[PDB]
């Protein structure tokens, strides 16, 4: 049942030709051998997925329900697909593996808020581990605010009662771990080094992505970082520019924004401030040419398809801070740690994977905020980023250089920004060929072996602490520091991690470690 | 610029893959060569829109411009260049360096646009009727009265000698009618090229047409710098020589894909060769009333505007070639309750995927052109007649597919396609694809007979076979997947090309005034022995036809000899004197039985009432069509006994008087039984 040849048995629509060359190859390499099918989206990952889920003659998986009833239509234009909220139980394929890692993370955080009565039983019951330290800062959480940590496995914070381990406990999804092996998919822009934290699977075959030999470069992403062109284009200007209704544009806007408070900046101009399934409405009307109203989504940097003129402009408004509070509290506590940089970058990259879904596609991405700049400027963070991303980012940086040249030539920053968006929109060949020259810097890479190993140790520390063998966690962090894998601040923070692993043991050693970290 | 590499520079929509293997091979073959004329064939969905546009883009960017694809109709001007959004100049053929699609369809829109048709309502009919009132009578004393009484399909020519003798009077009468919708579009052409043409009368319309469509007159296509007449692999490309003015070379070197065998699916049905309880009288009872179950479009194709009545009475949506532009779009929406009905739409509609999974093909496409009916009268069995009817079969089934894994149910039901698709000689005039697809259609028809032999309802057997193509049946798919291995595309038979090219050159020679060079070319053809002896008489008429402009004595002797070979030809006013007169048998009698029914179209009725003599073994003639006076039908029952038939109101009483006087004049005192064509029996009628 061979997925390179037997594709010619599909009584496909008149609009459907052969396979891509890359599909011919990757289907063959799957077939001869059988993991991350890194390909530029628009190499027909839908078709690759459905042809593996034909060669299994066993089902798809995807972020969340809104798209999946739509995506099954290609089993009509060319076993039944299903979303990931189903089929698993606690006791093949997947798609957009980091984008769906957030959905499978939020399904771990079954928090319940403090106005539901269960907290008032929880707060006194759990008190024996937290009251001994927390009363020094009981202030925000006495009023129900979320801004305070509770100094108690799972984390606890001043907001809701919160079943949230540091790693997402997605192991409570059973058959995910049990099948012989299962293919993923992921755009080549993905930093798949995060998978061992985002999806827990182990470093080895994650380091060998299935890849066409000539797999190279794709997606005309004009990734504007206008926070490195001028402060006249700092974040507040774009909201007050692209949020109004403007049906005179021939393509969709969308905006991706960090919090439900900032819906009051975009929505001040009447944008369609949807929720996590009414997005279907504004995306479908943007397909149906209703280019009038910018769709806007809070804290959903992921799991949206916007092929071709459905979006030539995505506004990536600000540096993400998660739907989950532990991932936020660590941003305060570990401000230049590897964990914080990779956790942010894994979203910064995924928050650009929406507005391109074709191989020859073109797209403005505007990604803005000086804190986002602080996260993307560092060469170490472009080391975390994929080399396709690192190149596309650096091309974005060169466009910001040309934009600063234009402004130095006296061009008003918003009129230069309109000009730049004109270049990508109107297929300006002097821009397209410039971009084609610049793309020769692209080459693919495997997952980063430096980091998969450290994260397997950190992950193993979490599981050993969970498996009743805190001693093996002590050995893991000792071995980690002896190998020198920690960043200079983590050389302090790991004493607090060790202490958290040891507060169930001899209380005094962990206490001395915390005192040694507290400074 | 290079069409091998150009494809990957396309800003193509996310739903579009790479360049196909067939397209890339064929575009190597184009680019390593032509980058003036060459045919192509390429199966539907091999992307002839895509191929056509990589070529026309390729030409447009090396500044060799303008160059244009033709859509076979006005409907498609949007549906084609939509794929300049999904991936330039384009236009409908009725609006006109031109690199075709759908070669026979684009031929025919170039012919029917170049053909006068004047209906009985307008004085333009009656003034010409007054003009030719003597010579039409002297070509059918009987039939000349059925024009004023006005049966739709009584049919008379005006002879070449009549036409040339009254040239300026016709030109004056119809210049005085140059504004009418019956005349307006054709008029800049045939008002000048009079003598090359012929003119034919019927009791509902009259027509005027040249024997070769006047391509050289065109503003653009006549002066083209390159062409490539792409067509579906279904087409027998042999007909394009005269319709599109090819060399034999151009058609002889087609750029098909080097490893092509078969692609595209048509479940061609011939229900009239399954059972008579499945011929057109059965299929009448089922298809057009509204049905709730259907998930796919249905289009009824009928030969002419008068044939709408049955499906319209059952209630299918009787749109026309203009108003179809709505319903064909609502077939994409979901209008599946009510089928369309289209008259004479064997060409120019493209119905991809579920826009049509069922198409009905009612009857043998006797043209919107009287010229082809009267050449079916002059030459009922010639190569030209068999080609011009077989070609319309080969086009009509090509409506309901435009992909390669696309699929379709062309239901072709005619009682005369019985006496059309059977003959292997007639199936010479097909591509190897279309010939094989038709033969698989007859084996499929036999399998429907086997279902009826399993006692199943014949219509339900059709609904079953419909299911076997709707639901991608393992049976039909593997049955086809076994049988089509026999095929690769043909070139063309040089014997046909050379014959047809000499026919063309004879017309062009007479247009040059070299009537003698045309005449010699015809004699040369007969000395090469290619034409069957029954076509020889038409060629003697062809010799005489041009010679009448200046060598009337030999032309008259030739016309006498033409009449001696085949009497249904034109007969001169002087010199000629009246001389004294199992399944394939089932099919041919069924074509006779299908026409002899009382009140049928008169030409069909009379022709069946002549052929019925030979089906009964008598020697038959049509004196009103042969001797041009006297009875419409006359048989010798033996050399002393005869049988006679004649076409109740006042005016019809003249006919039996004249035909009696003719018979008593030429066949003096011979014994006869005399009949009149009426079912009425008071004022034998049989």
């Amino acid at each position: 049942v061979d997925p390179v040849a037997l594709y010619e048995t599909l009584d496909r629509a008149t609009d459907k030709g052969p396979l891509r060359p890359a599909q011919e190859a990757v289907l063959g390499d799957w077939f001869k051998n059988y993991v991350i099918i890194k390909l530029h989206t628009g190499q027909g990952k839908t078709l690759i997925g459905l042809l593996i889920l034909q060669s299994r003659l066993c089902v798809y998986l995807c972020p969340d329900n809104f798209l999946i009833e739509q995506t099954c239509e290609q089993a009509s234009q060319f076993i039944l697909v299903t979303s990931v909220q189903k089929l698993f139980n606690g006791l093949i394929l997947m798609d957009d593996a980091h984008a769906c890692s957030d959905r499978i993370r939020d399904a771990c955080k079954i928090k319940i808020p403090k106005d539901e009565p269960a907290y008032h039983a929880l707060f006194k019951l759990f008190s024996t581990e937290l009251e001994l330290q927390g009363v020094g800062t009981f202030a925000d959480l006495e009023n129900g605010k979320r801004d305070a940590l509770l100094p108690v496995q799972c984390i606890f914070s001043g907001a809701a009662l919160e079943i949230e381990p540091h790693i997402a406990p997605l192991e409570d999804f059973g058959s995910y771990a049990r099948a012989k092996h299962r293919i993923f998919m992921s755009a080549t822009v993905t930093d798949d080094s995060f998978l061992v934290k985002g999806l827990q699977l182990s470093p080895d075959t994650i380091s060998n992505p299935l890849t066409y030999a000539k797999e190279t470069w794709s997606g005309e992403k004009m990734v504007l970082i206008p926070s490195m062109m001028h402060e006249d284009l700092d974040r507040a200007k774009i909201v007050a520019w692209l949020a109004p209704v403007n049906p005179k544009l021939k393509f969709g806007i969308v905006a991706l924004v960090p919090s439900f408070a900032r819906n009051k900046d975009w929505g001040a101009y009447g944008a369609k401030t949807v929720d996590k399934d009414s997005v279907s409405e504004a995306v479908s009307d943007l397909k149906k040419g209703q280019y009038g109203t910018p769709l806007v989504l809070a804290n959903r940097y992921d799991g949206i398809d916007l092929p071709d003129n459905t979006c030539r402009v995505l506004v990536f408004d600000s540096r993400p801070f998660s739907e989950n509070l532990t991932d936020l509290y660590q941003e305060h506590c570990r401000p230049e740690s590897e964990a914080t940089l990779m956790r942010t970058i894994r979203s910064i990259e995924q928050g650009m994977g929406r507005s391109v879904r074709g191989e020859k596609d073109y797209s403005v991405v505007v990604a803005i905020g000086a804190d986002l700049v602080r996260t993307l400027r560092d060469v170490s963070s472009r080391r975390y980023l994929s080399s396709q991303m690192a190149t596309q980012i650096e091309i974005g940086l060169e466009i910001a250089e040309m934009a600063r040249e234009e402004i130095a030539a006296g061009k008003e920053p918003l009129a230069a920004l309109v000009g730049l968006i004109n270049q990508c929109l109107k297929r300006d060949d002097g821009w397209k060929d410039f971009y084609a020259d610049q793309m020769k810097k692209v080459a693919p890479k495997g997952a980063n072996k430096e980091i998969l190993e450290l994260y397997s140790r950190e992950l193993a520390a979490e599981q050993a602490y969970a498996a009743g063998d805190y001693n093996r966690a002590e050995q893991t962090i000792q071995k980690l520091l002896d190998d020198g894998l920690a960043h200079p601040d983590d050389r302090g923070w790991y004493l607090q991690e060790r202490a958290r692993y040891l507060h169930d043991g001899n209380r005094v050693e962990a206490q001395k470690l915390q005192v040694a970290a507290h400074r």
